[PDB]
Parts: structure tokens; C-alpha cells; sequence
């Protein structure tokens, strides 16, 4: 029973051809401090963590090596598969990834346990997750915005007419907020708060009504921890840098499309997807800036996901 697999930057996801989604667990992994050996991948990772056993620390590989691909991807199948056979794997991959990387991909799965390995990328598997006409001979347009990368894409007839990548996304969000509480409040604040401040007030632009937040990090004078209010106006403005290169990839890759296709766009709108596309404002700021319709897909976490499971339906454009 073949499988299609998102390793994402934070969240993986396992689907099922017959079932759907059927495993949701962080893209995490528990080593042996001093073996440097990976004792627990995802959930069994996670729980491992909060049994503490010491002489073990978690990572995030997807924030690269072979070994551990091939290792996490072996507990996501085994774990997946409640068994008729050796599995045929359908792996989302970034767009950027070169084909030395992507023969890497294929030979971790399948020393994890496939039959044969297949790639579909990110923001394909989107487009077919969002229901968008990817199969038609008309321009359709995904923006996929991750934890890591911001991946947007025209697609026709089945495949990507034009796709550019940058590595400005949810994470780079969070830095910008860090960065600019830093400046503007001589303040030190950890991750765990930037991403609580960009989900609770967050928004791309036009932040009126939004509210304000109290917050606590290190003085950097001092040393000693601190607690301020923060709005979301400045949180906006924190954040229009980032937001703005999203604009521009967005654009660059409509003045890469051919004129035809741009037009379909045009009509039909562009879909984001992927859980930055949740940043408040985001579809009305990319609407505003390219004088394009922008929606959100239903669903916007799971699209890469289900895309990648449908994708399995048409094996043989991947094969
Ligand atoms: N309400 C929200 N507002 C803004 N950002 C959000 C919200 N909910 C989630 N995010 C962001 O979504 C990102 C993770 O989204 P997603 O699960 O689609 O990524 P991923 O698949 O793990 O990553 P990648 O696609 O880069 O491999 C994080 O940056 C997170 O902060």
C-alpha cells in the first residue's frame, strides 16, 4: 500500500492511498549524546524527551544528512504501515533541490523500507492538494509558504511552467520579530514567544484592531528578565520585510510566465498555502501588491500533504 510522505521543516505528515492522513508527528529526532546514534524519531522522540533519560538531545534536521534521512524515514513508514507488502513512497521535496540530493532522497527511502522511492515537488503537491486544475491545460498558481522556504508556482498540463524558492518564511517571520524587538527595545526574546506574538497578533499589513500582547525577555542591559507590551502595528512593521520579499517572489515569477497563463492567473486568482499563508492580511497585502485575485486554500496545512497522497494516483508521471 503506497504512501506519500511530508517531511517538513516542523510538522511530517503520512498518507495512505485508501486512508488519508494517518500520521501527524513533529520532524524531530532523539540522539544518544555521547553514541551520536538516533535512539527515537517523532512522537517516540517527543515522549522520550518528557521521560528524560538524560545522555539524549533533540534536533530538527529539516530546519542534510543522509543517515538521518534514511532513519526517520524508516520510522514513518514502519510506524505508518498498520502491512500488505514493501510500500512505494511518494516524497514532497523543496523546489530548490538538486539532482544530487534528490537521488539521496530516493536511496534513503528506500533503504527505509520502499519499494521505490518517487519526489513530487512542494509546491506541486500543493496545487494538487488545493485542488487547484492542475492536469488542465490552463494557468494555475500556488504560493506554499513553510517553516523554512516560500515556494510559489505556475502550473499547466501537468506540471511546473515556472517555481521559484526563497528562504523567507514562518521561521524568517519569527527572526524579524526578534530582531526588531531587539532594536527597538534593547530586549532579548526567545523563539517560543516571537511565534506566540506572529500567531496572536501577527498580520501582514493593515494590523487596526488586531490588539496588543505583554511579553517578557532578557534586558540586554542587565541581563535580568523584563516584561513590556507589544502591538500589533509594530509588530507589523517588524514584519514588512519579509513580507515584502514574499510580494516580490510572487511577481518575479509571474514576469517569469508566459503571457497566456499569466492571464488564466489573472481570472482565477493565486492559492496560498502552508501554515505562513495564516499570517493575518497576508492574501489581501499579495492581492493589493499584484492586482490579483488571492485566496487561502481550505485547509492550508494539510494541502502538501493530501497533494502528495492524490500524486500516487498518477505514479507514472513521477516514475
Ligand atoms: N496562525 C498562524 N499565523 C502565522 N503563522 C503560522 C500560523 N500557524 C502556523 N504558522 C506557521 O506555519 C509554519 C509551519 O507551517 P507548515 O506546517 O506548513 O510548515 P512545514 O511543512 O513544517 O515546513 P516546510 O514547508 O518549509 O518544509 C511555522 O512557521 C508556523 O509559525
Amino acid at each position: 500500500k503506497d504512501l506519500g510522505i511530508d517531511l517538513g521543516t516542523a510538522n511530517t505528515l503520512v498518507y495512505v492511498k485508501g486512508k488519508g492522513i494517518v500520521l501527524r508527528e513533529p520532524s524531530v529526532v532523539a540522539i544518544q549524546r555521547d553514541t551520536k546514534q538516533i535512539v527515537a524519531v517523532g512522537n517516540e522522540a517527543k515522549n522520550m524527551i518528557g521521560r528524560t533519560p538524560g545522555n539524549i538531545v533533540a534536533l530538527r534536521p529539516m530546519k542534510a544528512d543522509y543517515e538521518t534521512t534514511a532513519t526517520m524515514m524508516k520510522y514513518y513508514i514502519r510506524k505508518a504501515i498498520k502491512f500488505a507488502g514493501k510500500p512505494y513512497v511518494m516524497v514532497c521535496v523543496p523546489y530548490g533541490i538538486t539532482a544530487v540530493e534528490e537521488r539521496a532522497v530516493i536511496d534513503a527511502t528506500r533503504q527505509a523500507g520502499a519499494r521505490d522511492a518517487y519526489t513530487i515537488e512542494e509546491p506541486f503537491a500543493a496545487a494538487i492538494g488545493a485542488n487547484l486544475p492542475v492536469w488542465e491545460p490552463t494557468g494555475s498558481m500556488v504560493v506554499d509558504i513553510g517553516g523554512g522556504t516560500t515556494e510559489v508556482a505556475v502550473i499547466s498540463l501537468g506540471g511546473i511552467v515556472t517555481s521559484q524558492s526563497i528562504r523567507i518564511a514562518g521561521d524568517e517571520m519569527d527572526e524579524a520579530i526578534i530582531q526588531y524587538i531587539r532594536k527597538s527595545y534593547n530586549l532579548m526574546i526567545g523563539e517560543r514567544t516571537a511565534e506566540a506574538i506572529k500567531m496572536e497578533i501577527g498580520s501582514a499589513g493593515n494590523p487596526e484592531g488586531i490588539g496588543n500582547m505583554e511579553i517578557r525577555g532578557r534586558d540586554l542591559l542587565t541581563g535580568l528578565p523584563k516584561t513590556i507590551e507589544i502591538s500589533a502595528e509594530e509588530v507589523a512593521e517588524a514584519l514588512r520585510d519579509t513580507v515584502y520579499a514574499i510580494v516580490e517572489s510572487v511577481k518575479n515569477t509571474l514576469e517569469k510566465t508566459p503571457p497566456e497563463l499569466a492571464a488564466d492567473i489573472m481570472d482565477r486568482g493565486i492559492v496560498l498555502t502552508g501554515g505562513g499563508a495564516l499570517l493575518r492580511n497576508l492574501d489581501k497585502v499579495i492581492s493589493q501588491e499584484t492586482d490579483m485575485p488571492v485566496i487561502v486554500a481550505e485547509n492550508p496545512l494539510d494541502c502538501v500533504a493530501i497533494g502528495t497522497g492524490k500524486a500516487l494516483d498518477h505514479i507514472d508521471l513521477f516514475k
